[PDB]
């Protein structure tokens, strides 16, 4: 966009995390983390958060523990649409801040310009046994029902 061009495919060699966040509306807690093509994982659990926080949160831990130049796979429209929608409007007229996430969505959209090149892309969640359905397995334990 403006601040920042995301990447418009995925960057040839690099690594790639496969995100995901889950959580429960009745108790408000959930999980977030990633797993990686170079055999990284990480899950943390979370308290007071929602399911699409839990997506950010996920976001956040794949560009604290990347390289410069990072591939990241989301589920969440929502997490890709918020954040490219940032990138698109900064220090532009017509443009107001969403009204929720707002905290979190700003320390991603910090870690992102720390970057080189970043690649971000959704796919729909599915069954399987690739890198999206294994990051949900992880982040649904005890969260939610499979
Ligand atoms: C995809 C499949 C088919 C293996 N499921 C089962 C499943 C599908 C949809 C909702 C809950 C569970 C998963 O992977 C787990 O669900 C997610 O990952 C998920 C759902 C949604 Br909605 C989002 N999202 O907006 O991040 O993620
Ligand atoms: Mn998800
Ligand atoms: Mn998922
Ligand atoms: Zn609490
Ligand atoms: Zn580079």
């Amino acid at each position: 966009g403006s601040m920042y061009q995301l990447e418009k495919e995925p960057i040839v060699g690099a690594e790639t995390f496969y995100v995901d966040g889950a959580a429960n509306r009745e108790t408000k807690l959930g999980k977030a983390g990633y797993v990686t093509n170079r055999g990284r994982q990480k899950v943390v659990t979370l308290t007071d958060t929602t399911n699409q926080k839990t997506e950010l949160q996920a976001i956040y831990l794949a560009l604290q523990d990347s390289g410069l130049e990072v591939n990241i796979v989301t589920d969440s429209q929502y997490a890709l649409g918020i954040i490219t929608q940032w990138i698109h409007n900064w220090k532009k007229r017509g443009w107001k801040t969403p009204v929720k996430n707002v905290d979190l969505v700003n320390q991603i959209i910090e870690q992102l310009i720390k970057k080189e090149k970043v690649y971000l892309a959704w796919v729909p969640a599915h069954k399987g046994i690739g890198g999206n359905e294994q990051v949900d397995k992880l982040v649904s334990a005890g969260i939610r029902k499979v």
